[PDB]
């Protein structure tokens, strides 16, 4: 998979950053075997204020992680995975969990090229 | 939804930014019911020159608005809130509305979590 | 199309910008008729060490292209798309394959509007 982070600009100190990236990929192999190979955790930096919510600016402790996944997984299984998310997220970035937003796209695995596949 | 919205640096200033989230906001809202809970706006700011148009590098102007939607609307409503987005956020970014771009994508709505959603 | 070309801050010179556009854009056109309208190459700079890989810091090297495709492609087609971004960026961006991911996301034409469309 490849998880897109999007996080205020130094909410999270290069600690705070690996114990994020370390909640969510463990995650995502929690919930899946084998077949999985490698987990990308791509953080994507703004300052604090690029967050509207209802049209109203916020102060900087959202997160939204954009999951890009392969087709084929259950509904149940992907809302474990979003919860597990949530939770273990809320921890390594010291947020309540309502700041947290969670969406999962998915793609045939075809079309899903890491570290030069197919 | 999730509108992710890539601008360049420094174009919109504070009030334009919060123009620009009203008329995303607003063009949302305007075209669903009671049903909708929460639009996010996400400003993605680059360096202007991070834009190259059939391999041209562009000059900053450019917004790509990037939503992120539950499935079922038909295609008739998706084209009139892309319609309204353009060119709502003409004004708002006092940009001309060949500077925008608009793509949705569309996901089922059970693995999209707000806020601590489902 | 929108490629989303995710790289760590100062990895591209100017010219490799060009370069990796160049590389991206031309690598869709060859592989595509004149139903072919326009490539966006939208590049996302963050500090180096903000990619993880398995939990693991990445030194600044790696490139994420997210392409945002129309639906209707073959899998061999995009397979092929998939391959030349991969050689063609390798070079341009002086990185070795392996540095390299790309995932194709792709949406009903109607959704995808550009520089004003449908």
């Amino acid at each position: 998979p490849v998880y897109m982070v999007y996080v205020s600009q130094d909410r999270l100190t290069p600690s705070a950053k690996h114990a994020v990236a370390k909640a969510i990929t463990d995650a995502h192999r929690g919930l899946t075997g084998t077949q999985h190979f490698l987990a990308q955790v791509n953080f994507q930096e703004q300052p604090a204020g690029n967050v509207f919510l209802g049209g109203v600016q916020q102060g900087g402790d959202t997160i939204f992680v954009h999951g890009l996944h392969r087709e084929g997984r259950s509904a149940d299984l992907k809302g474990q995975l979003a919860q597990r998310i949530v939770d273990d997220v809320s921890v390594a970035a010291e947020i309540d969990r309502k700041h947290i937003w969670v969406y999962f796209g998915e793609m045939p695995a075809q079309q899903m090229v890491e570290y030069g596949r197919f």
